[PDB]
C-alpha cells in the first residue's frame, strides 16, 4: 500500500501545497507531521513569533480535523524522529516543500539519505517562492542578478510564475489507528506556557492560514488601492490601519502562498491598465522577496560581513552602550523609541519605520554593526526571514545593494512629515501622551514648565537624547566616505 508523510516546516497551509497533493495521491494513510524541538528555548526568539507559529499549527490542526485527519506535532529532531516513524508507519513517500536556507540545506540532505536507507521516495516541490530560484540563476548565465533592474528583466523574460496548486480533497486519508508515536498526548499542539515562556504575547496579528486568507481578501476589497500601490509613498505612522498589507508574517511561515498573492495581483492588473509597475508596486514587493532569496541562496556567508563577497567591509564600532540604548528603546528620540517599542510589542513595523531605526543604529548616528541590529530584529520580528532580514540590513547600512551614504534620515523630522501631532508616539510611548505637539519629537527642547505640566521631565521620566544628530551624522558620513574610498 502507500503510506505517506507530508512534512511541514514552512508552507503551513492547505492551499497551493503541491507537496500535500502528492502526499494524498493514492495514499492509504497520510501523516501530517511538524517536528518540534522542545529544547529550543534552552539553546533568541520572542514569544510573539513563537506563539504566532503555535497559532499557525492550531489552524492546520482544525483544518485537518475538518477533513478526517489530524496534525502530528512530533517532539525531537528530524534526524532522530524520522528513521523511527518511517518503519513504524510503513512510509513509502516523504513530501515537503523545498527550502533554500543554509540550515535547511544541511537538514534536508540528512533526511534525504535517511529516507533512502528506508526505501522512501522523497518529493520536494518548490512553492515557498514564486519561481525556481535555481532556474533563475541558470537562465541568467549561471550567476544571480545583483540589481533589482536586472532581476526584473530576467523574470519578465522567464514569464508568469506557476499557477497556484488546486485545493486538497475534502476528505484525507487519516493516520493509521493505534500507532505509538502518533498518540494524541505526545503529538498535540502546545501552548506558549507549556514550552517555557513566562510573559504572554502582546502582538495583534494572529497566526494561521485562515487569518492569512482573510487579510488577503481585505486587501483586495479596494482594487484601486491595490493597482495604484506605491511602496515609497506609504505612511509609516499609520498604526490603527497600517498603510501596507501586513502579510509578511504569513508569507514567512508559509501561511499564505506567494503564487496565490501573485495571481490575485495579475487579476487586478488586467482590469487596471494604469497600475503601478515594479519596484514600487505590490507585485514589485513580492519581487523584492524573490530577488533577495535568489541572491542570498547563491552567496556564502550572506547573513554575515566577514567572508561575504557581496558585503563591504566596514570597521563598525563595538559600542555596547549605544546598542543597549537602541535595543531598549531609550535613545531619547521619541520617533526612534516608539518604533523600537512597536518592535517588541507587535513584532511588526512599517518598512520606512524599519528604515529609521536601522539607519540610526548604523551609518546614520551610532555606527554600530548591522549584524548586531539584525540580531535584535531576528528575536522580535514575527516576520523574521533569514534572507530578507539580512539583505535589508545590509541595504540600510550601505554595505550592499545600496551605496548612497549621504542620504541620512533625521530621527526628528522624518516622522513629523507624516504625523505632526505624534499620534504614533503617544500610542507606543504613553509617558509622552500629554506633551504638546510642538515638542513631542524633541522633548529636550520643551521648557521645564511644559515638561512638568505634561508630566514628562526629560532625564527623570524620559531619557535625554544619547547623541546630537547634527554631530553624530557628520562623523558617520565622513567615516563611510573613507570606507568607500578604500575599495
Ligand atoms: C532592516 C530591515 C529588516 C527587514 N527584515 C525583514 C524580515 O525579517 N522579514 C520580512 O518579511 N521583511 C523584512 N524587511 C522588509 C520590509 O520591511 C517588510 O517586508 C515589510 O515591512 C512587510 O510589510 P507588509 O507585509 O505590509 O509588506 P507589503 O508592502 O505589503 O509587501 C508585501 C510583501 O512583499 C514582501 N516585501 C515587501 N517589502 C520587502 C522588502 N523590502 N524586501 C523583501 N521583501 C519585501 C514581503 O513578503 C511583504 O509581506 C526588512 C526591512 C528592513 C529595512
Ligand atoms: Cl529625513
Amino acid at each position: 500500500v502507500k503510506n505517506s508523510i507530508i512534512w511541514f516546516r514552512k508552507g503551513l497551509r492547505l492551499h497551493d501545497n503541491p507537496a500535500l497533493l502528492e502526499a494524498c495521491k493514492d495514499a492509504k494513510h497520510v501523516y501530517p507531521v511538524f517536528v518540534l524541538d522542545p529544547h529550543f528555548l534552552q539553546q533568541k526568539v520572542s514569544v510573539n513569533r513563537y506563539n504566532f507559529l503555535l497559532e499557525s499549527l492550531e489552524d492546520l490542526q482544525r483544518s485537518f480535523q475538518a477533513r478526517g485527519s489530524r496534525l502530528l506535532v512530533l517532539r525531537g529532531k528530524p534526524e532522530e524522529v524520522f528513521p523511527r516513524v518511517f518503519r513504524e508507519w510503513g512510509v513509502t513517500q516523504l513530501c515537503f516543500e523545498h527550502d533554500t536556507e543554509p540550515y535547511a540545506k544541511v537538514r534536508d540532505a540528512a533526511v534525504r539519505r535517511l529516507a533512502a536507507e528506508a526505501g522512501v521516495e522523497v518529493v520536494t516541490p518548490i512553492s515557498h517562492t514564486l519561481y525556481d530560484t535555481d532556474m533563475l540563476v541558470a537562465r541568467n548565465g549561471g550567476a544571480a542578478p545583483l540589481t533589482m533592474q536586472s532581476f526584473t528583466k530576467l523574470v519578465d523574460r522567464v514569464g508568469d510564475p506557476p499557477a497556484p496548486a488546486p485545493d486538497p480533497p475534502a476528505a484525507m486519508p487519516p493516520p493509521a489507528e493505534d500507532m505509538p508515536s502518533a498518540a494524541p498526548a505526545a503529538t498535540g499542539v502546545p501552548t506558549w506556557q507549556e514550552v517555557g515562556f513566562k510573559e504572554p504575547p502582546l502582538t495583534v496579528f494572529k497566526g494561521g492560514e485562515t487569518e492569512a486568507l482573510a487579510r488577503l481578501e481585505a486587501a483586495f476589497q479596494d482594487p484601486k488601492w491595490v493597482a495604484g500601490f506605491q511602496k515609497p509613498d506609504t505612511d509609516p505612522s499609520a498604526w490603527e490601519k497600517p498603510a501596507t498589507t501586513v502579510l509578511s508574517p504569513y508569507l514567512k511561515f508559509g501561511c499564505l502562498s506567494a503564487r496565490l498573492f501573485h495571481a490575485r495581483l495579475l487579476e487586478v492588473y488586467r482590469r487596471h491598465p494604469a497600475h503601478s509597475q515594479p519596484p514600487v508596486s505590490l507585485r514589485g514587493q513580492l519581487l523584492w522577496r524573490e530577488f533577495f532569496y535568489t541572491v542570498g541562496s547563491t552567496t556564502p556567508n550572506f547573513h554575515r560581513m566577514a567572508g561575504n563577497p557581496v558585503c563591504k567591509q566596514i570597521d563598525w564600532d563595538d559600542n555596547p552602550e549605544f546598542l543597549a540604548a537602541w535595543r531598549e528603546a531609550r535613545t531619547g528620540f521619541p520617533w526612534i523609541d516608539a518604533i523600537m517599542t512597536q518592535l517588541v510589542t507587535w513584532g511588526w513595523m512599517h518598512h520606512l519605520a524599519r528604515h529609521s531605526v536601522a539607519c540610526f543604529l548604523t551609518r546614520g548616528d551610532l555606527y554600530v554593526s548591522w549584524e548586531r541590529g539584525m540580531e535584535v530584529f531576528e528575536e522580535h520580528l514575527i516576520d523574521q526571514d533569514h534572507y530578507l532580514n539580512a539583505a535589508n540590513w545590509m541595504w540600510l547600512s550601505a554595505s550592499a545593494f545600496f551605496s548612497q551614504y549621504f542620504r541620512v534620515y533625521s530621527p526628528v523630522v522624518f516622522g513629523k512629515k507624516y504625523d505632526p501631532e505624534g499620534r504614533f508616539i503617544r500610542k507606543f510611548l504613553p509617558v509622552l501622551k500629554d506633551m504638546p505637539a510642538k515638542y513631542i519629537y524633541e522633548p529636550w527642547t520643551a521648557p521645564l514648565e511644559v515638561q512638568r505640566k505634561a508630566g514628562c521631565v526629560v532625564g527623570r521620566d524620559y531619557p535625554a537624547p544619547i547623541v546630537d544628530h547634527a554631530v553624530a551624522s557628520k562623523a558617520c558620513i565622513a567615516r563611510m566616505a573613507a570606507a568607500y574610498r578604500r575599495s
